């Protein structure tokens, strides 16, 4: 129905906004873009499914998250991927954890602050009826 695309529109304008405070934040510039694979050929080889914020904007604008609990999964996967590719004891491999764990703790507090739960429901209840 157009009540469910309005439901959904206002999803994806709620997920740009998530989506952009935390990429204007200078901690997570490293998140802001895929990993360049001259810097970093072994990336795409130890690194499955790749993802960054402007990958996320980019399943945004496709319609790709039908749920809050959709895009949180991308946004633990950017948090994991890091964990996974940078796990060892020195200080460049702890900031970038550091960071990755920090973005995904800063998106569950917006989203915890600032999403009503009758609203993901109702998403939710839509994408199940798909
Ligand atoms: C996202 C990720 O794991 N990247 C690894 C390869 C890394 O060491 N980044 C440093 C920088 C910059 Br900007
Ligand atoms: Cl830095």
């Amino acid at each position: 129905s157009m009540q469910e695309e309005d439901t959904f529109r206002e999803l994806r304008i709620f997920l740009r906004n998530v989506t952009h405070r935390l990429a204007i934040d200078k901690r997570f510039r490293v998140f802001t873009k895929p990993v360049d694979p001259d810097e970093v050929p072994d990336y795409v080889t130890v690194i499955k499914q790749p993802m960054d914020l402007s990958s996320v904007i980019s399943k945004i604008d496709l319609h790709k998250y039908l749920t809050v609990k959709d895009y949180l999964r991308d946004i633990d996967l950017i948090c994991s991927n890091a964990l996974e590719y940078n796990p060892d004891r020195d200080p460049g491999d702890r900031l970038i954890r550091h960071r990755a764990c920090a973005l995904r703790d800063t998106a569950y507090a917006i989203i915890k602050e600032e999403l009503d739960e009758d609203f993901e429901q109702l998403c939710e209840e839509i994408q199940e009826s798909r």
